[PDB]
């Protein structure tokens, strides 16, 4: 497509081949509008990247857009459904300068809770019809949904793409997770033989939550001032760790409070996660949680 290096440009990322060949594949669907290709059937969009690819581009800054609430830096979003729960999809990658290792969902209505789906659009597209099928009541619906799905398998099927929910890759990237935190996707950084790389949080992420429930309801400033102090001294704990290179304990750090959500741990996620990301040399991460935090909002789209 003629516009591909004009997406891994704006983005700063390498997008995989399924990315490309699904778009060919919803542009033979609906040539006239290939990202709502999907709407009528699936009420799915097309977003994000593709955005690019649909030439919907011609202050732009696409480390925002279609950036929702819980999005961390290494989810980048594809595609949205329905907007009641903010469901949508997106590349997860654990590095800037990897290709992604799946597809991720989150309903940032409901919570900060990332779910794989597959490890390519064509898998996560297809999980969700069939999983939508299951609600549809209507024969010509039925009829409609059942075509499309035999579209996207035969399609996978040529490309030779696994429409498992979890592929062999995926379960072996589990293996480098060093921990899960709040989100459940998982943190992968670099870990040698002696255990150089990553330290645990003094506290169990339940534990941790509750820290986050007193600072979040104290009844007065002096209360919240009092309540932080369990935060402030993990930060010690985070400077001394990255002394001594285990970097992933200031990004699990930071993750959390990033994914409780709340506006009371903006600055200390400031203050966390650019540093993680710069000190890890995942420089596009610090920058995408920097100007994520500065302007964290509920809605997001940069072609407005
Ligand atoms: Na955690």
């Amino acid at each position: 497509h003629h516009l591909r290096k004009e997406v891994e440009n704006h983005y700063k990322l390498s997008l995989p081949e399924d990315f490309y060949h699904f778009w060919k594949f919803c542009e033979e669907l609906d040539p006239e509008k290939p990202s709502d290709s999907l709407s009528a059937s699936l009420g799915l969009q097309l977003v994000g990247p593709y955005d690019i690819l649909a030439g919907k581009h011609k202050g732009l800054n696409f480390n925002l857009h279609w950036r929702f609430y819980y999005d961390p830096p290494e989810f980048q979003t594809i595609i949205i459904g329905d907007n009641k729960t903010q469901y949508h999809m997106g590349y997860f990658r654990d590095s800037p300068d990897e290709f992604p290792v799946y597809v991720g969902i989150n309903e940032a209505k409901k919570n900060c809770i990332i779910v794989p789906n597959g490890d390519n659009v064509f898998a996560a597209v297809k999980l969700f019809l069939t999983k939508k099928l299951k609600e549809i009541t209507d024969k010509k619906k039925i009829n409609l949904l059942k075509n499309i799905d035999e579209k996207l398998t035969e399609a996978a099927r040529e490309l030779g793409y696994s429409l498992e929910q979890r592929t062999v890759k995926m379960k072996q990237r589990d293996k480098k997770v060093v921990t899960k935190t709040f989100h459940g996707a998982g943190l992968v950084v670099p870990v040698d033989k002696n255990d150089v790389g990553y330290r645990e949080l003094p506290e169990t992420d339940a534990d941790l939550k509750r820290i986050c429930k007193t600072i979040v309801e104290a009844a007065s400033d002096e209360e919240r001032l009092k309540a932080f102090a369990p935060i402030q001294e993990m930060m010690t704990f985070v400077q001394f760790a990255n002394d001594e290179c285990d970097y992933g304990m200031g990004l699990e750090l930071g993750m959390d409070l990033f994914c409780y959500g709340s506006h009371y741990f903006h600055k200390v996620a400031g203050q966390l996660l650019p540093l993680a990301y710069n000190l890890l040399k995942r420089n596009l991460f610090a920058e995408i949680i920097e100007e994520h935090l500065a302007n964290r909002s509920q809605e997001n789209i940069d072609q407005l």
